[PDB]
């Protein structure tokens, strides 16, 4: 009823909408992986009369209530899909996206990690991406590359209109006490990634982790904290 969704209010299986800014979203899903339930993020941005999508919901059933989760409480076609990096909450159902007419785009290099482990690949590669420090315009959002942090691939997303970072894994809540799942981050260079954000994004002014409650511009020097306690 207002605050931001949790678990204890998501059920696996549904999703949950959270505005941000005018024309911009949150969604919200539960999934269930290795025995343990997490929640996860992603973003919606209005781009006209349609929507851009940033990250499938963490799964077919998921992505399937999410689309029909925006029919009710926005009503505009999503029209393409933007997946951050390659792990399953991020294009675990880009298979029923594609199937529902979306255009499903990522990084060559979140196609071919994808592809390599047998996760659901992106139609479209998203060229002008692959150095750090690179950002690429995309509808009404920022596509940047801050370098190798949760995985080698992730990606940002900004929404210059609201100010509002997408900071996807790469990014933790500020009650975060671990650094998440780091079978395929890079610990060493994901602090100077972030910094990378923080000199390119000063003006942010909401902050959204991959998974967890968003915040301001503390969440980024947050997670390098957790993440430097985490290496040592
Ligand atoms: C699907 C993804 C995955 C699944 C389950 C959990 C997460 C987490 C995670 C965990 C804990 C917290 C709370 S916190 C910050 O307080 O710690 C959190 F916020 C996010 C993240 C992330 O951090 O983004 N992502 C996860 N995922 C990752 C991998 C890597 N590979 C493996 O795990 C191998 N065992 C192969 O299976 N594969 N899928
Ligand atoms: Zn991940
Ligand atoms: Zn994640």
């Amino acid at each position: 009823s207002g605050e931001y969704p949790t678990v204890n209010e998501i059920p696996v299986g549904e999703v949950r909408l959270y505005q941000i800014a005018d024309g911009v979203w949150s969604h919200i899903a539960t999934q269930s992986f290795d025995g343990a339930v997490y929640p996860s993020n992603g973003l919606i941005v209005r781009d006209g009369d349609e929507l851009l999508l940033i990250d499938t919901a963490w799964g077919a059933k998921n992505t399937a209530a999410l689309l029909a989760e925006i029919e009710k409480q926005i009503g505009l076609p999503v029209t393409r899909a933007v997946s951050t990096h390659f792990h399953d909450d991020r294009v675990g159902g880009v298979d029923v996206l594609r199937a529902a007419g979306v255009a499903t785009y990522a990084s060559p290099s979140t196609r071919r990690l994808a592809e390599a482990e047998g996760n659901e690949i992106p139609t479209h590669s998203l060229e002008g991406l692959s150095s750090s420090g690179d950002a690429v315009r995309f509808g009404p959002v920022e596509l940047f590359y801050p370098g190798a942090a949760h995985s080698t691939d992730n990606l940002v997303v900004y929404v210059p209109s609201a100010n509002v970072l997408y900071g996807g894994c790469a990014v933790h809540e500020l009650s975060s006490t671990s650094a998440g799942n780091v079978a395929d981050a890079d610990l060493a260079e994901w602090p100077t990634s972030v910094e990378r954000i923080q000199k390119h994004y000063p003006e942010a002014e909401v902050v959204i982790p991959g998974h967890g409650l968003p915040g301001g511009l503390d969440l980024l020097q947050h997670t390098a904290n957790v993440v430097k306690a985490h290496k040592n």
